[PDB]
């Protein structure tokens, strides 16, 4: 727990504190606009909301944001806290809102600790929100307070912590019984557990169409009967049974087809599966640590079908998969407030979804996708790209039929191509090549053992389980730095240190380098001084010899310095005759990559042909789409510049090896990237959208344009450089490499290397 | 009215609705990081907080925005219409705090009608504010709102709208009794108005020192004495007077030293200027009309010193000088209010400042500096860079001293540093610029008569009265598609049309070009054919014989056409061999130029030393230290390519040829805007923090860099493509130019040519 | 050590050596060292170049 402890608390604390800021969307920097930004001009917008309220949405930006509000009563397992110490997990809570949807979330911490001042402030602050997601507070006062504003408020209301995990437990059980083949009308439903998540799940049931006499509730007490209690509180006798000596868990579990959990740890015993009914469909919400154990209830009944809220195991009940997309819908059309008709449209797009997969570009092998509609895969994926597509529409046509919809939409098709026009510059493509590299650990070997930054990327390879890294440097120095450094890792048990300045296979090592090289002007004594002052040659020739299965260098020196050995030791792979490396940019159109940046100074028309097909062959391995712009100050035969000539010739070649890519140019970046000036300038291009693949005329061009975005268009780092073209997995980095760079490249070289590492 | 309407309704009415957006400043792309951002780790951050509730400004980002809270009951001249039509107004003040201090604020508009639930509903917004901006509110509601707060808030609680213009006023107050040369003690202060921006400055002169019995108040029933109305409300009779028969402004208009003005339009009359004393001391902060006119006041007693709130005078009372710079010193210590002592300690910086101007580095002859202490100059203006380093630091130390400071600062010179670097990137260089070339307008011909953008900033430039325009073309077309666009611009009165297809000036303009290409090529017929064809040589040759005063093209074509065209006629800057254009962007590092976009495909060293001399000068001219980087893929020295060593040669001769400019390379990108890289890489260069001015080795890089950054990281459109080393005021375009650009370009090309066009 | 590649790098900063190359150099190239030692005074001529 401590080092979680740590690395949560030096998550977002040194370099900012919080995890979220507010940034303007557009610019100000002039005179004559502050004459109609403000006083001389801002009167004749307002003048025209006097008249006509409903202009409100033209001249403003009124409705796009989300509150999310809690008072610190039950954070999380942690309980009452109080308001003040529950700000991180709020504002983490609107990270998950901006990074699965893109809504805007305020996180407001209100110290009220009575009802009804709860309401009245959240009544009061109407105007600011389109939407409030009421989170961390205890029951009932939460039904009440969302009554109260639905029915007082002309603007949705929408408590997503009942209704949209509601709605995912609603439809991962309409699903279930298509595998289980039941019907809703005649399943028996049992809960042990009542709370916030609860009761709005079992109102979307009921209004499924189960019956209501064939639910049971429980809680610590015991099954929730009539007669128990001198005051039973509300929430509970809409839903308790009459006294027939049913008292525990166990009396109901009997007979119980369904089993909706969402309350307590370690409740169902092996005894009570054993005593189940046939194909059980357990639904254990319970997110710190569920109600029965997937692994354990797959074992003792393997027809069992469990959809947890956990991230370890499939159908996994995350409100990621509700919080963002449900508020999505109901936030596009504009609701007054997601009634059963919204809840229900939204949660049949969901199910319809889960079972009508068609693969449409996926990681390649690149993780697991196994996405066929059974028992381990019934829901769609916390964080699947189509669920944008298939929900807003759904609730925006469900508005439109309810007359809570105030703005409707006429035509579908281009609303639908807008949204996914939005959602194609999101692609979280890293998580895969995590869980795959985590799959399956490799032998990966760091030249550069004794850098601070490599000694940290080492710990948190080490802690998350990705690969087996061998270091090569001075133990006492790599020893030192470790203490000074405070890191856990110990040589020889979490790694393998390899000194450089002794080691039993030092004959091997520089006689096998020196038949490499021997005829390319090393002799013997620099094989043997190269053995030794080269860590660069050290790793690469422990790969070429099956001791390791890939290197990570290129932290200290010159790129070409690294590569020259690497290609000396290597060489090409088959079919190959040019290298190129590839660094990831994530801009405003989306994850942008752009071709030979250190390889190759000034490539002819062959190489850049090599290079974009081994590019493209890259980005498709990674779950993208490639798209290809060729780039130059010509702008499509504006110039005559050898340059520009040698594009268009590349162009051609590529067409002809390749006639499924998409590809166009040659163009300037700025077309590349904007579709409008593209159009504007050829009608009839090939390219559509925003090019993700830019290819570069030389490399001054290629490096300076890398530099200057990385450090301007600044939204993270995911990969680069990525080294194509090699017979080994390998990569060389930069000496501005960060700690995060240096990790994802090493998962990279490990799910390089699990698939024949040539 | 109608024009200016339709301008500031279509401002933010069809691109994008509203004027401001949220924007995180974090980046999440990745997994292993929910682990930590979200309920596995954000665990560790929420018991830190509930062990030590000081900890809250390490893990969360709590104390950053401010809330600008409305009723909508007078909105500035509209009156009541409401709270909801008031957004504009709200969102306007939200971005002119952000563009002035940079602060985060969160516009609310509370239906509240009533007082006390309005303090009930901001007293529970605590939490998410670190200060309340109350705007748009009546009185004296206000002032029971902020005691209440004041005595029940342990955050910062700050009307804006009563104290920021209540510290404006006194600083101008304080500063003019040194002009004067009178005491604060024995002055004699009327004032004609009460209102909420009246009382706040009433409290603040009365603690300056100024005694009560002086102060005389008014409204629009009269003079504010005892035995006048039944009930008689409060904040009028803590300031009213015994009842000697005066009743009107002009019975207390004799003898004052000093007039407060703040109610009304139309007030003062010439008679009471007339009766008035000697050196009067006028402010006059009447906002839509002032109390009276500066112009008027000055003319009938020439001692008068004027301190209105328009932007048509000096001593301007702006708001911009208040809410952004005095918020942002009660934020940057974190108080727990502004008392009298900050209220002081930040009217003391700003009086400081007024009378300590010493130049550093203006925008050199373009518009009127005139930065003398006088009459004519009392307090700094609205976007002086200055105010956050003056401001800040003062409050804080101010904070220190008073108990009010939860986390005190050790090392105020790094912080100085800090906020100077912070306010170095900030720099609003076109309002002079506009405000030079509406001093003095010039003929500006445009070849590209006939194109819908170069109509629309022709309409422009007419309505802001920058330039006299000269328009090329086809009358029928020009006529025919203003009729379409809806224009109000007429010809032969708001601009000149040169028919391109008739003209009696023909044989005097082909002749003239003839005799200047008659040996490069161009025979006699050739010329008549391009004075028809070629509008370029048409404005050219307009310019060249004095029937114009500059020329902007190239909005439609290809660049090189146009600027041969400018090189034959005009040829080059006396003591001038080359010629180049610089385009610019604003960066999240601030204004930054790109040198050589359009111009030399392949410059040499000499080349490139004269281009980064000529791009120094230029930004120069627009107030803006240069600071330049010679840009290469090499490393300092780490490549030996001859481009790397051209651009040694060039910093070479530079060097030679400047030995006060800041420069240095060859080096990357990154190091030249990030100051890290650059001291890690080389601890003692010479170039100091971030540069301005990035100088690339050829077009390729200098056009795609440019390219990719515009559409990347884009934030607003000042100039470029400026062309530098040509004998005559001229720029070409492109055809991707906007609106916006083409009327900033046109405003730059009349200022160069006011000054010796040559 | 920290004299000697201190020095190497002031000499060869802007000739594509950075502080960890110099640091480097100082360690695998004894040429390097001889070079800076007679340089600094430590040492009147040097020969070298048998490997
Ligand atoms: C994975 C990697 O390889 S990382 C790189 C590791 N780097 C190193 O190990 C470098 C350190 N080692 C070295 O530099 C060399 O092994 C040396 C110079 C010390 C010795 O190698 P060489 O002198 O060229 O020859 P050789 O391989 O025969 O070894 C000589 C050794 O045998 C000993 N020896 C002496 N006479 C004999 C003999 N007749 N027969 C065998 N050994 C003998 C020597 O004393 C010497 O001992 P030592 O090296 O343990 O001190
Ligand atoms: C600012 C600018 O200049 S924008 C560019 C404007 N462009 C134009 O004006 C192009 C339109 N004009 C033209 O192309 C030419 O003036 C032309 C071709 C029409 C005529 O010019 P030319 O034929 O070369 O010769 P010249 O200058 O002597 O003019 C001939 C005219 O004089 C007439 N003329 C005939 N005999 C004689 C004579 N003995 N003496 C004088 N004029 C005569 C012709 O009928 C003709 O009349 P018109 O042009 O009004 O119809
Ligand atoms: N979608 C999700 O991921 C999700 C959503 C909600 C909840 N959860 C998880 O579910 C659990 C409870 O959440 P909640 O909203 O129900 O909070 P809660 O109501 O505060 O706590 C659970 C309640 O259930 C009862 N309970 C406790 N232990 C029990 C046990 N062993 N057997 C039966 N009943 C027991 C108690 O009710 P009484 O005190 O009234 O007897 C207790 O108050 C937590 O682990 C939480 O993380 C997950
Ligand atoms: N810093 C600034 O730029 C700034 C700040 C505040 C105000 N202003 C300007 O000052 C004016 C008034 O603002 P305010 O806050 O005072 O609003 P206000 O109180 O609502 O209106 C002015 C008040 O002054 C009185 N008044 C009206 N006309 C008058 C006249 N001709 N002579 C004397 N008194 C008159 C009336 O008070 P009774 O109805 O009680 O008699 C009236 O209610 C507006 O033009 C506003 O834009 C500018
Ligand atoms: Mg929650
Ligand atoms: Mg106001």
């Amino acid at each position: 727990d401590d080092q979680l402890k740590q690395s949560a608390l030096d998550f977002h604390e040194f370099p900012v504190p919080g995890k979220i800021q507010v940034s303007p969307t557009k610019p100000l920097a002039t005179q004559r606009d502050l004459a109609l930004a403000y006083s001389p001009g801002v009167a004749a917008p307002c003048l025209e909301i006097e008249k006509d309220p409903l202009k409100a949405y033209k001249y403003t930006a009124r409705g796009n944001l989300v509150a999310v509000i809690s008072n610190g009563t039950a954070v999380l397992g942690l309980g009452n806290i109080g308001a003040l110490a529950g700000k991180p997990v709020m504002e983490g809570k609107g990270v998950l809102f901006k990074k699965f949807a893109g809504i805007d979330v305020f996180d407001i911490e209100v110290d009220e600790l009575d009802p009804d001042k709860f309401i009245e402030v959240v009544a009061a602050l109407e105007p600011t929100f389109g939407g409030i997601n009421l989170e961390d507070i205890k029951a009932p006062e939460c039904f009440y307070i969302e009554q109260k504003l639905r029915e007082r408020m002309n603007i949705p209301v929408f408590h997503d912590d009942q209704h949209g995990t509601a709605i995912i437990s609603t439809a991962a059980i309409l699903n279930g019984l298509r595998v289980v083949e039941k019907n809703i009308s005649d399943v028996r439903m049992v809960v042990s557990g009542a709370g916030a998540a609860a009761i709005a799940c079992m109102n979307l049931l009921v209004a499924l169409g189960l019956q209501k006499h064939n639910i049971v509730v429980c809680d610590s007490k015991g099954v929730i009967y009539q007669g128990r209690e001198p005051n039973m509180a509300e929430t509970k006798a809409a839903y308790a049974v009459v006294d027939d000596g049913k008292r525990t868990l166990d009396d109901v579990i009997e007979g119980a087809d369904i089993f909706l959990g969402c309350s307590g740890p370690k409740v169902l015993t092996q005894e009570m599966v054993k005593k189940m009914a046939r194909a059980p469909m357990i639904l254990a919400l319970a997110n710190p640590e569920p109600e029965i154990l997937p692994p354990l209830a797959k074992e003792v009944r393997p027809d069992a079908i469990i959809c947890t809220g956990r991230s370890d195991y499939p159908n996994q009940v995350n409100n990621v998969l509700c919080f963002p997309f449900i508020f999505r819908g109901a936030l596009d059309v504009g609701a007054t407030a997601i009634n059963e008709e919204m809840k229900l449209a939204a949660v049949r797009a969901i199910a319809e979804l889960a079972h009508a997969e068609q693969s449409e570009v996926v990681a390649s092998a690149y993780g697991d996708q196994d996405l066929s509609f059974g028992p381990e895969y019934i829901i769609p994926k916390p964080f699947d790209p189509r669920l944008i597509v298939k929900i807003a529409p759904a609730v925006a046509k469900a508005a439109m039929e309810s007359g809570v919809a105030t703005r409707p939409i006429a035509d579908f098709d281009v609303y639908i191509d807008k949204l996914t026009e939005f959602v194609y510059k999101t692609n979280l493509f890293m998580k895969p090549i995590f869980s795959q590299a985590r799959k399956a650990p490799k032998r990966v070997v760091l030249p550069e053992g004794e850098e601070a930054r490599v000694l940290h990327a080492t710990q948190e390879l080490v802690t998350l389980g990705l690969a087996k890294p061998i270091l090569i440097g001075r133990p006492n120095v790599i020893e030192m730095r470790i203490q000074k450094l405070g890191l856990q890792i110990k040589a020889g048990v979490d790694f393998e240190i390899v000194n450089n300045e002794s080691d039993p296979r030092f004959k091997e090592y520089w006689t096998e380098y020196f038949q490499i090289m021997k005829r390319r002007g090393v002799t013997q004594e620099q094989a043997q001084r190269a053995l030794i002052s080269n860590p660069t040659v050290i790793g690469a020739i422990m790969v070429q010899r099956g001791e390791a299965d890939a290197m990570i260098c290129g932290t200290v020196g010159d790129y070409h310095e690294h590569f020259s050995v690497v290609k000396n030791v290597f060489g090409y792979r088959d079919g190959v005759h040019t290298a190129g490396a590839m660094n990831a940019l994530l801009l405003p159109s989306g994850n942008t990559f752009i071709a030979d940046t250190y390889v190759n100074d000034e490539p002819d028309a062959e190489e850049l042909a090599e290079i974009t097909l081994m590019a493209a062959e890259t980005v498709r391995r990674f779950g993208i789409e490639p798209r290809v712009a060729l780039l130059s100050h010509s702008n499509f035969g504006s110039s005559d510049c050898p340059s520009s000539s040698k594009m268009r010739q590349a162009l051609e070649l590529v067409r002809e090896r390749a006639p499924e890519l998409m590809i166009d140019g040659e163009m300037h970046g700025d077309a590349a990237l904007v579709e409008a000036i593209r159009n504007d300038r050829m009608p009839d291009s090939s390219l559509k959208g925003s090019a993700n693949i830019l290819v570069m005329p030389n490399m001054e061009a290629a490096r300076i344009s890398y530099n200057l975005l990385r450090v301007s268009s600044s939204e993270g780092v995911t990969v680069g450089p990525v080294l194509m073209g090699v017979a080994k997995p390998v990569h060389v980095l930069t000496p501005i490499a960060s700690v995060r760079r240096i990790v994802n490249m090493v998962a990279l070289a490990v799910v390089e290397a699990q698939t024949q590492p040539l």
